[PDB]
């Protein structure tokens, strides 16, 4: 009857430019952008009894259990029948990914991982610049470095799992936004979107 939603995972390190590029894709393609980090922050800022577990894990650079995050994602997905979805910053974890694959296979068809490859030194500067005009409080050195380790230890393994099935599109993000987005747009255009 109706087609299953296409989902594209957008992965990459802290400040690689995931949210910046997903905003350009929403604009030009009309996909729904779901930042899993933001959805979790919104679950914390409302009550929940998962908040505070969410507060502290987020602050140490840890990955919240999928039983929270996959629910938040599935709810937004359910509410937006008719859309395709950019899920940003997920999956961070082998456990998050297995949960995705066992709870969401029947619902959506997950197309590829879009990986913004970026040097740590540039992501660090991008983030320290952002907090220097008081964007976030996550935007200090202790937090950035913790997230670097979680990315390096846990989420680089998800990426080359998906690369075993030729399911990772890599876009080097160490350029100007417009240089990076031209590649993004052209990819989405060639994928038939
Ligand atoms: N090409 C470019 N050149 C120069 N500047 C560029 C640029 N692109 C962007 N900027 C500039 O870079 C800064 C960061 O950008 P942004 O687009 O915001 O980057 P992004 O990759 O989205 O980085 P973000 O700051 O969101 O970091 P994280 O990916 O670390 O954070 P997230 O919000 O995804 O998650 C935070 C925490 O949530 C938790 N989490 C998140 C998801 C989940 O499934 N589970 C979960 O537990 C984890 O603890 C995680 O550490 C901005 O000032 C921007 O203007
Ligand atoms: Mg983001």
């Amino acid at each position: 009857e109706k087609s299953k939603p296409n989902v594209v995972f957008v992965l990459g390190g802290p400040g690689s430019g995931k949210g910046t590029q997903c905003a350009n894709i929403v604009r030009d393609f009309g996909w729904v952008h779901l930042s899993a980090g933001d959805l979790l922050r919104q679950e914390q800022q409302s009550g929940s009894k998962d908040g505070e577990m969410i507060a502290t894990m987020i602050k140490n650079g840890e990955i919240v259990p999928s039983i929270v995050t996959v629910k938040l994602l599935k709810n937004a997905i359910d509410a937006n029948q008719g859309k395709n979805f950019l899920v940003d910053g997920f999956p961070r974890n082998e456990e998050n990914n297995n949960s995705w694959e066992e709870n969401m296979k029947d619902f959506v068809d997950t197309k590829f991982v879009l990986f913004f490859d970026c040097p740590e030194e540039v992501m660090t500067q991008r983030l320290l610049k952002r907090g220097e005009s008081s964007g976030r409080s996550d935007d200090n050195i202790e937090s950035i470095k913790k997230r670097f380790n979680t990315f390096n230890v846990q989420t680089k393994l998800v990426i080359d799992h998906y690369n075993k099935f030729d399911k990772v599109k890599i876009i080097p993000a160490n350029r100007d936004v417009n240089e990076v987005y031209n590649d993004v747009e052209n990819l989405f255009k060639s994928m038939g979107f």
